[PDB]
């Protein structure tokens, strides 16, 4: 049946996506109800983003400093506050186009489905981990700005992502749709470090299940292991420690494929300390820990 | 900037998908204008697809034994007709939100967004490529035929797949939107064997400057080559001829890097005769191949 990186369909938030200009500086916006969420550095000059005083620009700018469009269509701005780094303009109209939609604070090692958006417009989507050093390996171009990172549950968009800035490798730091950065970041050109990142070992085992599903069994072996044997190897290789949490969340796949949690982490405590002696699982060399449980459970049933 | 595999929105597509069914069997269709398209095997029992006569069954159906859902809302079928493997449904209401769009048959090596469909249902949307022996390596459970794979040009969906069946190890075939197979294959539940794949040279060449771009340059060397000599070391290992035609698709690229053809080429000869050494590009151990030069430029620019 075939296992690909896979994201959420993104018309509901296609939808509510604009461009919010303040002088030169133009980025993307989230129009929800009527309200539109930006980044806040909208307002800083290429020179301000060295060290802004975001409270100092935005007491400067009135409504009118704010120019929203939406297709063709401008868009009256009758208000402005400020949540922690992103920027809240109140508008004359409510999105009609307007999903159910809640804004969520997501963990590291959860997934997401980025819209990837240059001038108020959908360019693409893609899926990401908000890593264990709270950064994300996504493609943001300059004008990516406001693009935004959600899930969906059966109606319900889950907004956790609004794109900020870019670290040293082309790795990326943003919000929640509160203003707050994940990780210790913030909204300014200035050296910021990202802190060491580590492996997602549930994410490891959940696509080793995706394997086994998809007929990759080569790495099973007739052994078990004890958690803490599991971690003990593990904690070496950078691997986060497996909680009881993890192997309960594992429950699912292991009743899917018949293959005990415990068993799987005799399989990975082997691949971790030999490698793969030259051999593919699911055609990739390495180990794949941005696929969560909750992601193989969907796409293999 | 970061390079992902990346896919289209896909807002247009998804308020073209409807749910088809003919008794027992329930599969995707696309809703365009008046018309529904759905693979011809929905008027097929589990049995009759051991060895269908599409023909004699859809003459013993009439309009009503085809029940369309869009939404909570069932669409009155008031004609039937059989373009190839695909069924065409006149229906008594026009599609109010059908985009501009096209059909198009592509050629092996190009890419496209699959947008994966439960029971008329958007589940995910993923890239692919058209492998050279007309396969693509999707992810498709039981229900997922009907579902489309597209692209866009600004405003125009370039509808050019819709999924019919799996072949050996979770590879899939199916049809353009004139209802033609890619590749030598027919809607029927026998033996069928896929022809060996090939390496598209040009697109793993693409990825390397999407590389370098990004700032992985170690691969580079102070050398060029021929066409002649890349293509005869390339034979060896199951790599496409490169022909001029790729040469000058790449010349965004080498413009953007300003690294000619010829000199990648040397990098990827070297690369091939001696593999990687223990090191990645772009994080990968392998050699991507699934990137065209026209998703490089778009993602890097
Ligand atoms: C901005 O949001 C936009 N309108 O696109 C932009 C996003 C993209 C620029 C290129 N890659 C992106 O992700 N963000 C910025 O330009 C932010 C902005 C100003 C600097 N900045 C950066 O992303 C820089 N990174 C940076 O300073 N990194 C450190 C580790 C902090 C040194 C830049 C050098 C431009 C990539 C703030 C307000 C942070
Ligand atoms: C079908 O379109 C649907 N309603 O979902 C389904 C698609 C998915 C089944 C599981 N994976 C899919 O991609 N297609 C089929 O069931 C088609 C259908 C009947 C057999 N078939 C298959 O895909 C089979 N493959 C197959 O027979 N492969 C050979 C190489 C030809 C032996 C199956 C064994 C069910 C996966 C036709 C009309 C071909
Ligand atoms: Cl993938
Ligand atoms: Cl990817
Ligand atoms: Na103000
Ligand atoms: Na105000
Ligand atoms: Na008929
Ligand atoms: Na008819």
């Amino acid at each position: 049946s075939g296992f690909r990186k896979m994201a959420f369909p993104s018309g509901k938030v296609e939808g509510c996506m604009v461009q919010v200009t303040c002088g030169t500086t133009t980025l993307n916006g989230l129009w929800l109800d009527d309200v539109v969420y930006c980044p806040r550095h909208v307002i800083c000059t290429s020179e301000d983003m060295l060290n802004p005083n975001y409270e100092d620009l935005l007491i400067r700018k009135s409504n009118h400093n704010f120019l929203v469009q939406a297709g063709n269509v401008q868009l009256r701005v009758i208000g402005h506050s400020m949540q922690n780094c992103v920027l809240k303009l109140k508008v004359d109209t409510a999105n009609p186009k307007t999903p159910k939609y809640k804004f969520v604070r997501i963990q590291p090692g959860q997934t997401f489905s980025v819209l990837a958006c240059y001038n108020g417009s959908p360019s693409g989507v893609y899926q990401c981990a908000m890593r264990p050093n709270f950064t994300i390996k996504g493609s943001f171009l300059n004008g990516s700005c406001g693009s935004v990172g959600f899930n969906i549950d059966y109606d319900c968009v889950s907004f956790c992502y609004m794109h900020h800035m870019e670290l040293p490798t082309g790795v990326h730091a943003g919000t929640d749709l509160e203003g707050n950065f994940y990780g210790p970041f913030v909204d300014r050109q200035t050296a910021q470090a990202a802190g060491t990142d580590t492996t997602i070992t549930v994410n490891v085992l959940a696509w080793l299940y995706a394997a086994v599903i998809n007929g990759d069994r080569w790495f099973l072996n007739r052994f078990t292991t004890t958690l803490n044997d599991f971690n003990l190897v593990a904690m070496k290789y950078n691997y986060e420690p497996l909680t009881q949490d993890h192997v309960d969340i594992l429950g699912p796949l292991s009743a899917q494929t018949g293959i005990a949690v415990l068993d799987m982490c005799a399989s990975l405590k082997e691949l971790l300390q030999n490698g793969m002696n030259g051999r593919t699982i699911l055609g990739s060399a390495l180990l794949e820990d941005e696929f969560t449980p909750f992601d193989v459970v969907r796409q293999c049933s």
